[PDB]
DNA sequence: CCTTCTGGGGAATTTTAAACCGGCGATTTTGGGGAAAAAATAATCGGCCTTGACAGCTGCACAGTAAGAGAATTATGCAGTGCTGCCATAACCATGAGTGATAACACTGCGGCCAACT
């Protein structure tokens, strides 16, 4: 539930953002939300994050 | 009435069984060397099992003590100036010794001149 990509939940239903709505049907791809602080239906990247963060990340100099 | 037979006992001798001690023949044991095998120890490999973290981030508040940073004040060491006295150095002359110089020959460095290529 981020706010680029939605305004809050109107009573249980999403509100998208205009500008991001306009973009996800130019692109054709349909956009979700998970929920209000439940980050476990995303899993799969947040474990890719973790991956990444300990992986990549932790020694690497630039 | 007498003679002969037999039996018991003490002493001498012989044989066989048992036990010890020694000698002789055999196996065992100890030591050293060489080879082979087993096991022990360490290191390296693959893989299974299980769970932590990834989910905005951490800065601030209070407690006490100590340190330190900045500014004002104070102490002290350097410097400056005047007057007098003492020590150093410098100036001259003489004599000895060292080095810079001068002559001569030989080798090398630099500038003037000639030629070859583009």
């Amino acid at each position: 539930n981020m706010k680029t990509v939605t305004d809050g939940r109107e009573q249980g239903v999403v509100k998208w953002n205009q500008r991001f709505s306009e973009f996800a049907s130019y692109y054709g791809f349909i956009p979700k939300v998970c929920r209000p602080y439940r980050a476990q239906t995303k899993g799969k990247v947040e474990r890719a994050i973790q991956y990444i963060m300990d992986h990549f990340y932790v020694g690497t100099a630039f």
